[PDB]
């Protein structure tokens, strides 16, 4: 559709799910995103201010746990650093194969796996430098038990696999690239539910106000949610929000039409 519209919505107005295993490459989202031509690009202060949130939850609030699903890890791991520090045992998964190739890549210490060094050396400093690089990545590396193709849009998003109830489940800028209106966004909010203990905690992370976002030429869509209609969804599916908290630090104008982005720690009611 030359750009014109997102890749695979000319049918139905957003992005089908499928579009992640025909047409999206891991590793051009991967540089575009978390590798910087320049210093202090907005993506970089994303990433930042991502990982403060992480460090807070993880490491000064109580989210503690045996076991911590991340829903939509896509091919990152940025996301885990912290976690890792208060859950025994971590499970990743994502829809996309090629972003789960990825993830197995970086978790056996391939060369051409992404290189996150810079960023685990920033969470090491954010800890107090109780340990270096390299010591912080084995930790994880040994935490993640588990690499599953997820769905979100099916009420067992995990399939057949059985896992214990989880005390966390966590999901970061997944969302509103998975779920094409809010009873889809709803349902999921539910299906994750599912993997969760009574009294768990839902960690969320996504963008606000977002239509669209670029991996270099190529747009996906976005569920352009407000603040106001992620509350009233996620007190809907079933929970009680702890903290919900909201910057408005945006990506590149040229990367996605975002107003700002969103966090919240909420508990299974
Ligand atoms: C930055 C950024 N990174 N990303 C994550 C990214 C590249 O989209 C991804 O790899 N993902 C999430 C979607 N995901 C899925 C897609 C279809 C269905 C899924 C069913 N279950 C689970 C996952 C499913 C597959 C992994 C999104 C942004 C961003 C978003 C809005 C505005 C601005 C930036």
């Amino acid at each position: 559709s030359s750009g014109l519209v997102p890749r695979g919505s000319m049918e139905s107005g957003f992005t089908s799910k499928d579009t992640y295993l025909s047409h999206f490459n891991p590793r051009d989202y991967l540089e575009k995103y978390y590798k910087f031509g320049s210093r202090h690009s907005a993506e970089s202060q994303i990433l930042k201010h991502l990982l403060k949130n992480l460090f807070k939850i993880f490491c000064l609030d109580g989210v503690k746990g045996d076991l911590l699903i991340d829903i939509g890890s896509g091919p990152t791991i940025y996301q885990l650093l912290s976690a890792c520090e208060s859950f025994k045992e971590i499970v990743v998964t994502d829809y996309s194969d090629q972003n789960l190739q990825e993830l197995e890549k970086w978790l056996k210490a391939a060369p051409a796996a992404f290189d996150w060094s810079p960023v685990v050396t920033y969470v090491c400093d954010l800890e107090g430098n109780r340990v270096k690089g390299p010591e912080k990545e084995e930790k994880l590396r040994q935490a993640v038990k588990q690499v599953l193709k997820c769905d979100v849009t099916q009420s067992q998003p995990l399939g057949a696999v059985p896992l214990p109830p989880a005390d966390c489940v966590l999901s970061t800028l997944c969302l509103d690239a998975a779920c094409p209106d809010l009873p889809t966004y709803c349902r999921a909010l539910r299906n994750l539910g599912s993997l969760l203990k009574p009294g768990g905690f839902l960690v969320i992370m996504d963008a606000l106000k977002s239509s669209y976002y670029m991996i270099g030429e190529q747009k996906f869509s976005s569920l352009p949610l407000g603040r106001e209609a992620v509350e009233a969804a996620v007190k809907e599916a079933g929970y009680t929000i702890e903290w919900f908290e909201v910057i408005s630090q945006s990506y590149s104008s040229t990367m996605a039409n975002n107003e700002g982005l969103f966090s919240l720690v909420a508990r299974k009611l």
